[PDB]
This record gives structure tokens, sequence and C-alpha cells, in this order.
């Protein structure tokens, strides 16, 4: 019932699978881990909760992949081979939008553990999804964003609705922040290795 810990637990066996090289990451797994940090949207404030909706789609597509497709390659592999891969809807498609989700967190965390002292989260919320959605984001979806901001709650409340302390929170921020590193970069390899690129 501590949704940092969940998070920081699933992130950290998929670190360790990751940091093997040739690694095989199953499809179920990753999407498992992902499911796990879409509360963290909720927790930023009812317009935000339609920025989870928007991760919780793209994670429950590759829930449903994972019934038919063992690992990550695979998958990607699939879409090159029925040439589907930016296709609105494909899996590659959405895994590379929810790779943006956990990058988002992860500068959001780094944003917070950065701002200590400050009760306020408009600038770690900003500076984050500046970073990570800006380049992607069309003005539209970036306007609604910007007013989303306009309803987070404080730190010590968000704090509060993941049931942590500020000792807690830290480590267990730190430790998603040290995991999801190096499955990011391993994403983001994936698709240059194969030059689908990361921008679309
Ligand atoms: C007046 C009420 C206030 C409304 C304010 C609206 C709140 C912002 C809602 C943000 C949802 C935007 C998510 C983007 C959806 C799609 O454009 C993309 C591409 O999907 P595709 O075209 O392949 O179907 N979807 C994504 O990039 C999913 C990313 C989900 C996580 C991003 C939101 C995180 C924002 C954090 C801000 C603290």
């Amino acid at each position: 019932d501590k949704p940092l810990r969940k998070i920081s637990a699933a992130f950290k066996k998929l670190a360790i699978i990751v940091n093997s090289p040739n690694p095989e990451v199953p499809v179920t797994q990753f999407s498992h881990a992902c499911s796990l940090v879409s509360p963290l949207f909720g927790c930023l404030g009812i317009a935000f909760k339609f920025a989870e909706m928007a991760y919780v789609a793209k994670v429950d597509d590759l829930v449903r992949a994972s019934s038919s497709i063992s690992t990550l390659v695979v998958m990607m592999d699939k879409d090159i081979e029925a040439d589907c891969v930016r296709k609105a809807g494909s899996h590659t498609r959405n895994l590379l939008r929810v790779k943006r989700g956990l990058d988002m967190v992860k500068v959001l965390f780094e944003q917070i553990i950065a701002s200590e002292g400050d009760n306020s989260l408009k600038d770690p919320a900003t500076k984050s999804y500046a970073q990570v959605f800006a380049p992607h984001h069309g003005w539209a979806i970036r306007k609604a964003v910007s007013l989303g901001m306009y309803a987070l709650p404080t730190r010590a409340h968000l704090l509060n609705m993941l049931k942590e302390d500020e000792a807690a929170a830290k480590i267990h921020m730190q430790s998603y922040v040290n995991s999801s590193a190096p499955l990011i970069t391993y994403l983001d390899n994936l698709f240059l290795s194969k030059q689908l690129g990361i921008d679309w």
C-alpha cells in the first residue's frame, strides 16, 4: 500500500535485468511496472487526472500486447515487419509515449528532490514537463497542461497522498531515478539501433 515503494521495487528489477548485455525484457513485466507509475499523475490534481488517463491508455495497450508477445524487441520487430511502427495505436508508438511518461516522472522526481524546502510543485512540474514533453506535445496539449499547473497540490500534500514522510519519499524517489535512467537509455537505444528515431 506504499505506491512509491511498489514503483521503486518494480523498476529496480528492470534495471537489474537490463544491465545485462543482450537483455530479454518481458512485455508483461514491463507494462506492469509502468502501470505502477500511473497513480502519481493522479496525485497531481484534478486537472492532471486527464494526464493520468492519457498515460494509462498507453500502458493498457502494452498490457494487451503482452498477452501474445514475449519481449519489447519482439514487439518492435513485429511493427517493423508490418510497417506500422508510427501508425496511431501501434504497440511501438505507444511504447515511445510510455517511455516519455517514465522520463517525465524521473525528471519530476529529480526536480522535487532538488527543490527541498519549497512547498510548491509549480517549478518542478513545469521544468520537467518542458524538458520531457515540450518537443513532442502540440500547442493545444501544452496549453491544457499549462492550465493544469494551477491545480497542483502542495509538496507536503503530494507526499501525504503517497503516504510517505520527507525522508522515505526521498529514498524511494531517488531509487526510481537511479533505476529508470538505464531503462530509458535502453528503450531509446531500441528505437535508435533500428533507426526509428525518438522524436515522433
Ligand atoms: C479545465 C480542465 C483542465 C484540463 C487540463 C488538461 C490537463 C493535461 C492533460 C494532458 C494529456 C496530454 C497527453 C497527450 C496525449 C497524446 O497527444 C499523446 C500521444 O498519443 P497518440 O497520438 O500516440 O495517441 N499521448 C502521450 O504522450 C501520453 C503521455 C501521457 C503522460 C503525459 C502527461 C504528463 C503531464 C505531467 C504534468 C504534470
